[PDB]
């Protein structure tokens, strides 16, 4: 039995993988200083679910003529703690990947969470996104979805059952039945739309694939797709295999991130 | 009728997972590894432009603070028909409720002020729908705008670790498990120091004007702070320690709006 006090202080507690990476507090570890390129966009992230969609956007812009959506990609080492170093935190102070910069104007736009980037390329740009109220709507009432659905997939799922040192019952299940919910949701929904908000690909589609897309095509932890019964839902796998055959996707995946040290 | 989209204005891990009767403390009845509708219902519709389908807990409350917000600023075109969704009966899934929100959280909004409704749903996506309506709380330069949404995204990435990690785990879970209940609170502390962190350079979390982001953090976190949520929770998380964030939660609380959109009464829908 484990005593719980009345008030929590356990700073050096057993994280898993991220031990010595988690931590109570925000802030600033070290001091850092990030490259910056000669591209209007300036990416610091990863080729984890949530950076592929910067990656994926920017490509699907440079594929439909957008010529300004040229970036210039560098990679920040989670595990390293880089996202602690002084310059990544001016831009996110949350310290998480992704996190952009725009640098097309007369000052730079720092940019984070990776919905948010979505919808700002999308807004800028014109793409992607519905320019009627409707059908925008639409789109960010599942881009917001998944940016509060994907917690519980990577944080509540992916951490217990592939990152957590010892494999815990109750937090397992209780955060399958959440990613079956989701998954039986998103099936559902694209079993009547050949995309999540209607006829048009859309930047929730994007946000949307990285995750779950990724997770039924066994790209992700291993075994979970298979503990997930992934295949039994048909329609999620059938969108999830049209979407990784475009070509804009398969260049975001495939993505050089540069080293910044 | 209801509501009318159409019409005009040593643990073993087996290799596949198998769902079970598992107690899951208070939502166990509820919760279930699928989605959808579970049963025939009408809800009603008002004669306000906004119908509000919701209950209130941190994410409804947003919504009701924002259309006070806005009415408290002029705008009279905001009121609203206010119903209580009751998420322990299950009224989330009944079939009028799932046709706005396929999900079955509340909050969800139907805007029938124009010539055909539109449902909203996600609670930050809400503030954002009737912030760019209006033209208030949000900035309408690109910096501005962008600042809020960081912030406003932030909320909605965060608080499911705040909810339901920490929220379940210290509060709901059956037992007291202890690796869950330090890796939420020590990443639900991570947030308020965050936060706190930020107050102190800013007036408000975007700059120096309220904005919707204001609204969706102050309604988890100002409240979680003031210790209206979970019992022993500002007490377990130190929260009178972040000086910064429980200053700036105070401010928020004493404005009228807050006070009116905690405030608001949800009508019977059966
Ligand atoms: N809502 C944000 C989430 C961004 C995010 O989670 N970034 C991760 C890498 S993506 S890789 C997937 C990611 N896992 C992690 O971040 C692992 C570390 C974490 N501290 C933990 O203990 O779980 C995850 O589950 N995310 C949940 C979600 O998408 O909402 C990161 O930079 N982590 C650095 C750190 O934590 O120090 C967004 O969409 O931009
Ligand atoms: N991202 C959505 C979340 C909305 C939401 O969570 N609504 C809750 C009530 S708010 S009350 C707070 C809420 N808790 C719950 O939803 C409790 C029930 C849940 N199934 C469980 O067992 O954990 C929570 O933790 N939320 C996490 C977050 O905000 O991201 C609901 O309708 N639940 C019905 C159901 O689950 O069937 C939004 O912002 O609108």
């Amino acid at each position: 039995t484990y005593q719980l006090p009345k008030v929590w202080s356990a700073a050096d507690s057993d994280q898993g993988k991220f031990s010595g990476i988690n931590q109570p507090t925000a802030g600033v570890r070290f001091e850092q200083k990030l490259p910056v390129g000669k591209e209007p966009f300036q990416l610091y992230s990863l080729g984890t679910p949530n950076g592929v969609k910067v990656t994926i956007m920017l490509e699907e812009l440079l594929a439909a003529g957008v010529t300004e959506a040229t970036y210039d990609l560098y990679k920040i080492s989670i595990m390293d703690g880089d996202q602690f170093g002084s310059d990544f935190v001016k831009i996110n102070p949350n310290s998480k990947i992704p996190a952009l910069l725009d640098q097309s104007g007369h000052k730079p736009i720092p940019v984070f969470e990776s919905a948010n980037i979505l919808l700002y390329l999308a807004e800028k740009f014109g793409k992607l996104i519905p320019s009627d109220l409707a059908g925008r709507t639409e789109v960010l009432n599942w881009l917001f979805w998944q940016t509060g659905a994907a917690p519980f997939l990577g944080g509540g799922f992916g951490h217990f059952f592939n990152y957590a040192p010892e494999k815990l019952e109750y937090p397992i299940n209780r955060f399958t039945m959440e990613a079956k919910r989701q998954l039986d949701l998103l099936d559902k929904e694209l079993a009547k739309k050949a995309y999540i908000a209607g006829e048009d690909y859309s930047i929730a589609d994007i946000a949307i694939w990285s995750w779950y897309g990724q997770l039924v095509q066994d790209k992700l932890y291993p075994g979970a797709a298979e503990f997930l019964d992934a295949a039994s839902y048909k329609h999620l796998s059938a969108w999830a295999e049209k979407i990784a055959a475009r070509p804009a996707v398969q260049r975001g995946l495939a993505a050089e991130y540069q080293e910044i040290k």
